[PDB]
């Protein structure tokens, strides 16, 4: 099939984005920077070892949903063309293309992502594995280019993962209104979603002994020393996992050992840490089976299915348009 690639964002969109979360996020109280930096080349390899660590469960307990309720999702869902949000480069996509492959049903994919050289990949990758699809690939930001989806058939968007948990809930809520806003009735949506559980699990998911995850964290400061000529001292930063009990989420922090003074070249802004001072990278929010289909029908979507993996750790959800 028919290899097609839009890109919507600008040359300098990464690096623009860049400048302003680091300029805005350093100068609030506490200091605090999205989820979406840890990824170059390096975090993004930093991920995939994570992905294999036995403390992190959600990966594996996911794909076990996955291998079991595949076929399900494909028969229920009825779609012909699977809108991935994410870059279409695990197993699982695979595992859903190849259902809706089974049932005869496998006519267009639909990669969405930042990086179009990563859209790229899969497209060419996805062409070569599924003969008779056509691969419809479109490099955006989930604020602005959910419209530039193709629409047509029957499609069913997949958001795996518990990415959504990265979203603290008014955030997380716009998003799933929007989602539904450029769902057609009769269109489907998949969510990932990790479940509360026994905390200390939790805390060890996100803090393996080996360290994975901490270097992983630690990882954004030589991402913003390199990108936007900052000295922070990447070594006297340590990362702590916490389980945060009245919101219910993971929070990442990243602790400074000591006074630190750390000037962002390429912004003219100078910060201060205090000793012990901590930072916030990442939120990772985990739910109830009870309030994911609450958040959907705020939305405007309808669940139809729900599943765990055999021990509850993980959750899928299929909603309708
Ligand atoms: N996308 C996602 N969703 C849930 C958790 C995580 C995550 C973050 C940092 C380290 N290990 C896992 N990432």
């Amino acid at each position: 099939g028919p290899v097609s690639v839009a890109n919507h964002l600008g040359e300098d969109a990464g690096h623009l984005a860049l400048r302003r979360d680091v300029y805005s996020g350093l100068q609030k109280t506490p200091k605090s920077l999205p989820p979406k930096w840890f990824y170059d080349t390096v975090g993004s390899e930093l991920f995939d070892q994570i992905t294999r660590l036995p403390e992190y469960y959600p990966t594996r307990a996911e794909a076990e949903i996955l291998r079991a309720r595949s076929a399900e999702v494909a028969s229920a869902c009825r779609a012909d063309t699977l809108v991935e949000l994410g870059s279409g480069t695990s197993e699982k996509t695979r595992m859903l293309l190849d259902a809706l492959r089974h049932r005869g049903s496998l006519r267009r994919f639909v990669p969405f992502d930042v990086d179009a050289s990563v859209l790229s990949a899969t497209a060419t990758a996805i062409q070569r594995e599924y003969s008779g699809v056509e691969i419809n690939a479109v490099c955006g930001d989930f604020e602005e280019h959910l419209t530039e989806i193709p629409r047509g058939g029957r499609r069913l968007f997949v958001f795996l993962g518990s990415t959504i948990g990265n979203l603290t809930p008014g955030p997380r809520a716009q998003f799933l209104t929007a989602l539904a806003g450029v769902m057609r009735p009769g269109d489907s949506l998949l969510l990932g979603t990790d479940l509360v559980k026994d905390a200390a699990r939790l805390v060890r998911a996100y803090d393996d002994p080996g360290g994975v995850t901490a270097q992983f964290n630690r990882n954004v400061l030589a991402v913003i020393n390199r990108e936007l000529e900052a000295d922070f001292d990447v070594d006297a930063f340590q990362h702590v996992a916490r389980w945060n009990s009245a919101e219910e989420r993971i929070e990442m922090w990243l602790r400074a050992d000591g006074r630190q003074r750390v000037r962002v070249g390429a912004l003219d802004l100078t910060v201060d840490f205090d000793a012990g001072e901590e930072m916030l990278t990442e939120v990772s929010c985990k739910f109830r089976p009870q309030a994911v289909g609450a958040e959907l029908a705020a939305a405007g979507l309808h669940r139809i299915r729900w599943w765990t993996d055999e021990a509850g750790d993980f959750g899928l959800s299929l909603a309708a348009k």
